[PDB]
DNA sequence: ATTAGTT
DNA sequence: TAACTAAT
DNA sequence: ATTAGTT
DNA sequence: TAACTAAT
């Protein structure tokens, strides 16, 4: 009865996310970056209605507003199948070259799992849906991703920008990482005897006991809920001897 | 007067050279080197024409000698002009690929000239006429460097190979240099006041005073001539404060 | 007449 | 992956 | 619609 | 010096 109990800890009935305990983030330029407004490429009708029941509710959701920024980066839509079914993918390559760097201090997979005791054999594998979503933009920064949205096939609006931490965004997954690590302190104090991996939006509990392992389960979905996370429990694993993380097959402790 | 003093120490006046104090070379072959026989490539009338006086004279010379060889290599017909007066060059460079390696003796220019004191003011320049023929080669290994002279304008022989240390041979430098580094030594011994400078057919002497400069020439000319080597009097530098060698101009020590 | 070798 | 230069 | 980047 | 693949 997990998805029971913690309602506020999956994406599928806990609703969208927002790291509360972060402040608004904000990116700094490099010394000389100035301002890049590149127009919108011209897209057929059909896409154009692919992506719009997306943008619409991200608008809903109030993690796109209106704007008027000096920036601006084209959007384009992508597909799986043959060519249907289309997703907003905005190009923000342009943004990133003008954007400070900073210290990656995500830990590469392989030296991340090499901390791992063979001591515990119970494991939980949990992936957050939308991660960056979860953590605010600062106002200042929030002009950077800005991009027009238009439609011949009905007036509409114009420019509209991101109220949280976008995709695409070269500094996401290590702003992310950060964070989460922030926010998850205090649970790796409260549980001395667990492991978590983390990796940015994939987490890793493991225990000795197949009992600590599901106590340690409960007190981390409760945290991410209530800290403002959400998990995907559609492909989630829980409580396993045997669980596939980061691209590794555990078992006994092998990959 | 030095031409006049040492008649056969130059190749103007003192004939052919040959090395006798050199016992016959043997050329190491590969543990894998099989013969290799390559067939003449056509000749214009005109290009063979051209080549024939040289031949002619090397045969006149004892240098090339009449044959049969399963080793065979193509004779090209070269020039300098336009296009006119040619000079015949063998390829053997499948060859070289056969034969077996040597450590590099000759020291390369600038270390070379390092050991050179400044001291010593005055140089003398020679370089030897047709350094590799006064080399002898050893019977057995004659027949790798046989190729093949026709002349459908004549009846003429066939197969032809050298007597002496040849032109596109890798390793006739080195052999060369060790050769007379070793029929020079005695000459180093006698005159420990000069300084030679041996790099192959480029020779070159320093001395003090421009006396003894003389001095040393007469024994050097005098010695080369008795070993059996020809320098070109043509080209050549005696006693002198400023003399071009190995491509640096030496001027009180400049270059 | 071929070839080792180099943006 | 598209010739060219020296050099034998 | 573009692009970093790779025999 | 002659395209192509992922990826935004
Ligand atoms: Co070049
Ligand atoms: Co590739």
């Amino acid at each position: 009865t997990w998805l029971s109990d913690f309602p506020q800890a999956w994406a599928e009935t806990g609703g969208m996310g927002l790291a509360v305990r972060q402040a608004p983030l904000i990116i700094p330029l490099k010394a000389t970056s100035t301002p890049v407004s590149i127009k919108q490429y011209p897209m057929s009708q059909e896409a154009r209605l692919g992506i719009k029941p997306h943008i619409q509710r991200l608008l809903d959701q109030g993690i796109l507003v209106p704007c008027q920024s000096p920036w601006n980066t084209p959007l384009l839509p992508v597909k799986k199948p043959g060519t249907n079914d289309y997703r907003p993918v905005q190009d923000l390559r342009e943004v990133n070259k003008r954007v400070e760097d900073i210290h990656p201090t995500v830990p590469n997979p392989y030296n991340l799992l090499s901390g791992l005791p063979p001591s515990h054999q119970w494991y939980t594998v949990l992936d957050l849906k939308d991660a960056f979503f979860c953590l605010r933009l600062h106002p200042t920064s929030q002009p950077l991703f800005a991009f027009e949205w238009r439609d011949p096939e009905m007036g509409i609006s114009g420019q509209l920008t991101w109220t949280r931490l976008p995709q695409g965004f070269k500094n996401s997954p290590t702003l992310f990482d950060e964070a989460l690590h922030r926010d998850l302190a205090d649970f790796r104090i409260q549980h001395p005897d667990l492991i978590l991996l983390q990796y940015v939006d994939d987490l890793l509990l493991a225990a000795t006991s197949e009992l600590d392992c599901q106590q340690g389960t409960r007190a981390l979905l409760q945290t991410l809920g209530n800290l403002g996370y959400r998990a995907s429990a559609k492909k989630a694993q829980i409580c396993q001897k045997q669980v596939k993380y980061l691209g590794y097959l555990l078992k006994e402790g092998q990959r």
